[PDB]
């Protein structure tokens, strides 16, 4: 077996491992859009001749906490062919990739995990939380606070393209697992808007100055709206699109995935009628360079200054100076004050994850227990973190 | 219609009432046993004669933030007779208890909802939440990280009563939520540990000298265990208990009433084998006091002393001063700078619920964005606020 | 906002309120040909520039008992979007095209409801009951008594259509409940015969001189065969029909939906392996004009002439003289005999609902019993109620 | 109703049939080319003008123990209208096709029972098994001993055809129940490898010198893999296949239609998890010829010549004499040793069902037990019998 | 930890680990009863003080081919506790009981495993097969050629318990799997036979002669009858009793746990109506001595006299002549012929698994294929192997 970047030649035998691994392969024309965002040298394949093994990363751009954008890897299409497994061939391509990614310059890689077990071994951690609510329209009232109580309109998605765009670019810069979402991601979208015959059933949009909905009728339980995504920038523009999805008289029930601070429950007389009925680790993070991450993103303002000595398992020790919500990050042979690999850290990044649980788990190891009360308020994000898309 | 405090006449219609509105209503045994935990006068019924309303508090004692020990009344044996709906007595029964629990000297009271929108338009807010993971323990391994790579014993509940309640003792005055159980409760559930014909399947224990499990297997799925309880003083006490739980290796399932912020998920190499199958409002608190309950718990150290006027909707409005964790809560007619309806603050009471996301669904009001951000500071708790037992 | 005549540039926004509102939107095409049966002014749209709500009626021809056709406007198309819910669109446009339906003479107004807590306070009565049979064809044998013990052949739909408009046209002026079914709803009902993929499977048709059945293999359960329409003119047709349904071999079972008086289950040896399995409220009645639709339908002959006096509730007060099978329904100040709401007549008008069960529940009050029985008596179809097809 | 063989313009009558009879009608495309399989006078339709019965059968060629080819009539597109039953058309066209079948000199007939109750009666008795088994691979582990501790390539099944042909000639010719596979049936079978919109989704294989498997995902259960067919000549290629079948890593089960001698649940640790989730006659046979049929095969060598005197109800009685694995089948009036109808001679014919487990069911009558081991032992087969394709 | 034959003071906390380990756990009233068969130095514990780990073994007597009756050490009572999974118990308490069984001179141990995984590694190998076949009884019909077209009664288990032993001894001695039932198993079988408050409604039993059925209604599905055991020394009393069972006009459904070549199916006009609805491995056998195990049984006396060199993996090479029914057994340092490991000769050794089949996953090693067919004769059971009862 050989590791290279695949020549066009290597593309059919993609393509191939593509659809026998991934059963959302659209096909080869969604898969050469997906393609314009993978950077040249941004893909490995393993050969015995025949394709057997893929992996790349696309060019991302990822809002972490404080508004700042970070240049972002995200690995996708990594496929193992059946017949090839348990030869070390994830962990070359991974490698390879790695080393790629680390020496293009980028601070963080990130990817969407179709197993739990996989990546956290690669310095991979759950740094975002999928939380689907499912909603009883049928008794769901809004509380007297609620705001607006027509600023919504019922409206063909591919007709207020520049709309959503402008929307969604608001939104991705705002809240942190924000991502830019290029031209031939909005191509995709418009075009899975679409009924097709023997799948999904006709997309619509609810449009706000400040916010919109997607959402179709599920294919086979007809009383059933699934919201495919909602994005709004302000409480107004998220109160007044719940209001209209209420409103589809039609369905018993409309679901979302959102994220654990979604503030629909708190909308309603009956907070229980916005049931959680799944959860999931969404973005993972793998810090490619501790130093960069660290002082790129922005601390809560509420913690006072303070320093210790952070070492990441086999990714160096650092002098960690907090305060006036940044942070300074430098090398050091001190003696650690808090220990953790790799992935955990990509954990607290985004602050999805409290460090004060992932040391009841020993992840996150400390005897000072004043610091790690520092650290969970440090790392903490004011704009709760979302996932943006799946990739 | 009369309402008053019952007399020992009144109690077999009570049972009776009681016996048509709960279905896990055990028998006039069991509810003789909580009946010690009732003061006198801490009943009130409705007769048309016949019992067709009733509602009472039991004497409790509610850990909150800062292992402070409240005082606390717990609503509960509330049912209005189904020949009796919409006449209003449910709010007569609980307006007079409040004010018997006001007089008294409660800080607060506390209840168990059954629907989640009876309780708001009386000042309760949800301020726990319970969360249920369900482990497929047949692919669960532990991560390297993990405590304890034999500690736990497997033992009969009713031959360690005095360590189970010493370990518990130790639980609820550490953890926010916590509560008092008294020899009375304590009977109560060594006797649910029985198997009964047609009914549970005798429970077991996992004891280790900082924690406890009991748990059943479910009446029907018999590859299923149901954890009842589970009390862990240390991070090594929990895990090992898990460590046991996971080797019960004729289940396929292991499922748990919880907290958001258990650790479990962080023990396991792969987090989404612990599955959240479910997601509730807990306790729920109605401040009775606001000054006496906002200067009795604790408050995080790590947000730097603040003042701000604080309006409760026909509760008043206080000038609330914290800083170096304690708060100070005066008599003010100065401007509100921040308002919420009562049933807001006992949400944030213990720390479950973010000011922050309160305010994005206009619950909590204020034009500071950080001011909010001290509160959300403030209010949350070091220690993860958990659920201690229904009532 | 305005209610208005939609002019040819109001469609596209109907048509896409119409897909948002009804998941059986087929699409514009279909739209168009059943906008062929709408009136000039059959038509109105609530705009907010965009249709915020829409509703119309087609003209339709409706047989009541006595073999009496009617012209009646029936409702359809009806929709208010999800963004102006709460705001009387529905009410507003209800009260305007009945406005005009009076002015332009119709005596009866019909529509099929989509929820059953909606219509009655704008004067609909559910006036036939819809009865879905499913039998176990595998035991099904025919009584020594059922006639037919080969009339009937297995047929392309689309190559019979000629002799299917000829045995619906004799059946819909045979039956209270029968329409007169369009050439438009003919091109849609074969084309709706057709396999589509991803959809329905391919329909068959069973024709006799006097009846047919149209039935197709369910999408999903291969072994459950639905009939969407069996018209029969004879009982010899029905139970020929029938034999050929239960000689479909490769079932396990065969569903219709059909009327509460089917004789099916009393061809079998065993009743009741014909299951009711669903039971629904078909057609609704407004009754426009109370005179005109009493004096035109024929009562049962075996009452003898009686006198009353009928109040409905804001409909006028009538003296009603029924005998030899017809009515006379003059205005009249004397005291009611009878009171009802408009909803109520609705009901009793195709003999679906006895006057007896109505005045049970108080829905009409008389304190004579001997004029509940004549009316009861009176109002009674001999031959059953159907419902014809869905609009 | 008359019988006879059809005319070129019986056939659109026939496909009409087809279609009301057979759900698995792809439609007239395919049917004509299965046409191609059909002698002259292969087919027979009764009339009442239109088709309401169709019999025919088709020429194949079926492997049987020795590894002997016996031309064999398939029967299939076997249908009586659903107006039609109970007058004895399926009796009247089977005796038919079965005069010209004997007459033709094949000395088998063979077909796949729609139902288990009909083809008894005909003398067809079931002589192949279906086995499914289902692998929860997620627990997969191979056994130490199992072979191949890359020789399988994924790939797209219409660029392998020649490959698949030549593997599964070396299949069929060795393995009793083996059927020639004509090139038409080579085009319907990579025909149905394709995705259909609404329908299967894309089919892969697995290619190895000596053996194929061809696979789908489920249309609705995303994670199972369903095994349309693996043809493997060598048990190094079977358990390859198998190898690559487990390493489908993002199903949780593989399902495939097997025999009940598959060797899977060997080469696994934990021979429980190849569960078998159903099973169901394969192949019928009826016997044309009892000594054309008895002489072809080959018996098991393990057994010492002997002679009997068998008899088949109303189809002969014969001195059966059985020695270094040959038959020797002659006529005698001498007195029967062994008698059975002409059904449980076909169930016995290629080794599926013992002759002693015939004997218990009193479906074969001898008074000799030692002559029952006997028949038990000769009529086994060395290569267990399989099931080639439906028909 | 310890390993030891348990103390009296030992009992207590093995009954505890047994209610934790097994939900069929009686109780210690049963588990007393079963105790009566453990002799001597029969049980083994693990101590931490506390048992964490058990193992014992009864003295069975179990049928073999040519009706052989040997001494069998049959292990039950296995667990390990929870708290002490991955140290090796179970691996060192086998390794005690097999010393203390081959040194008691036990040719055979024999156990029910409780997962499919744990006993292949010790030597244990499945050797009969667990069959459930579900009839639906609404549309049995009996062939004509099926026996007995009153011989049963209806009785109450308890008054026959002399009738059901006899038939039951009749049958052990005569099948292969039979096994000998002692008087404390009869008195738990009746005692089991009785209805329980929430538990099974009572038993009825169908008594023939020649033998019997145990039946009762299933506690939830009140259409589904279980036969708990039918035991039948004749083909007229297997096919009486069935006659009876299908008589059960109230059920749609009996259900029965049987073996392979029940001839029930083939009693009936359509086969497919005994639908096998699980399959399972029954008994596992461990040959502890190759010699005495392999002399002792009867082999096929249609193979003739043939010699060969079988070698068991770490358990012997031996030279084996199987002729004229019998074989003999000697060392040798001859080159082997045949290999395997000794779970496999424990699956070959009753006939349930044929010698080709095991051969074809590798599990059994020859370059001879004429020797192979002649293991797979000789090995043949002409009784087919049944499952006694569960241990
Ligand atoms: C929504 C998700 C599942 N879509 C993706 N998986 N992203 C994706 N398919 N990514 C991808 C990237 C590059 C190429 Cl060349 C081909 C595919
Ligand atoms: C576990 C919960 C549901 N148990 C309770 N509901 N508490 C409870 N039953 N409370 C209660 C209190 C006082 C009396 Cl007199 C009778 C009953
Ligand atoms: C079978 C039923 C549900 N079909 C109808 N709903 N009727 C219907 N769609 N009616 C309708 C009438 C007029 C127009 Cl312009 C557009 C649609
Ligand atoms: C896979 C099976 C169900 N396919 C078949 N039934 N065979 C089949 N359809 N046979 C067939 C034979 C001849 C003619 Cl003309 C038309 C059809
Ligand atoms: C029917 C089966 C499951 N019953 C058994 N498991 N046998 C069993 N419980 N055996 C057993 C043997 C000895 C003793 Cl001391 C205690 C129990």
């Amino acid at each position: 077996v050989t590791l290279c970047s695949p020549t066009e030649d290597d593309w059919p035998g993609m393509f191939l491992l593509a659809a026998a691994s991934f059963t959302d392969f659209i096909g080869p024309e969604s898969a050469t859009a997906w393609r314009t965002l993978v950077p040249t040298d941004g893909a490995v394949v393993v050969r015995d001749s025949e394709v057997v093994g893929m992996a790349l990363y696309m060019d991302l751009r990822l809002t972490v906490p404080g508004e700042v954008v970070l240049p972002t890897a995200g690995l996708s299409f990594v496929a193992v062919a059946p017949t090839h497994r348990r030869r070390g061939l994830l962990r070359a391509m991974c490698a390879e990739l790695h080393r790629r990614i680390a020496d293009s310059g980028y601070p963080v890689a990130a990817l969407h995990a179709s197993e739990g077990g996989i990546y956290g071994r690669f310095g991979y951690g759950p740094a975002t939380t999928l939380h689907e609510l499912t909603v009883d329209r049928r008794f769901a009232r809004f509380h007297a606070d609620a705001p607006g109580g027509s600023s919504v309109r019922l409206v063909r998605p591919t007709e207020h393209r520049g709309e959503f765009e402008a929307i969604y670019e608001r939104w991705r810069q705002q809240v942190p697992g924000g991502l830019l979402r290029p031209q031939v991601l909005w191509d995709e979208l418009l075009a899975e808007a679409k009924a097709a015959p023997g799948g999904d059933r006709e997309s619509f949009a609810l449009l706000h100055p400040d916010g919109y909905a997607l959402y179709r009728v599920d294919r086979t339980d007809l009383k059933l709206a699934r919201v495919s995504e909602l994005r709004a920038v302000t409480a107004d523009a998220h109160c007044a699109l719940w209001r209209a999805l209420i409103g589809l008289d039609s369905m018993e029930r409309i679901s979302i995935i959102t994220h654990p601070q979604d503030p629909l429950p708190h909308l309603l007389t009956d907070t229980r009628l916005a049931r959680t009925t799944w959860r999931q680790d969404g973005l993972w993070l793998r810090i490619m360079n501790v130093p960069a991450a660290l002082e790129a993103r922005g601390y809560a303002h509420e913690v006072g200054e303070f320093s210790t000595v952070l070492e990441v398992s086999d990714g160096g020790r650092f002098a960690l100076k907090i305060g006036d919500g940044r942070a300074r990050c430098t090398p050091t042979d001190a003696a650690a004050e808090i220990e953790m690999d790799r992935d955990v850290l990509g954990s607290l990044y985004l602050g999805a994850h409290r460090a004060s649980t992932l040391a009841a788990a020993n992840r996150l190891r400390t005897k000072d227990s004043q610091l790690l009360r520092r650290l969970d308020a440090a790392f903490a994000s004011d704009v709760p973190v979302q996932t943006a898309f799946e990739f």
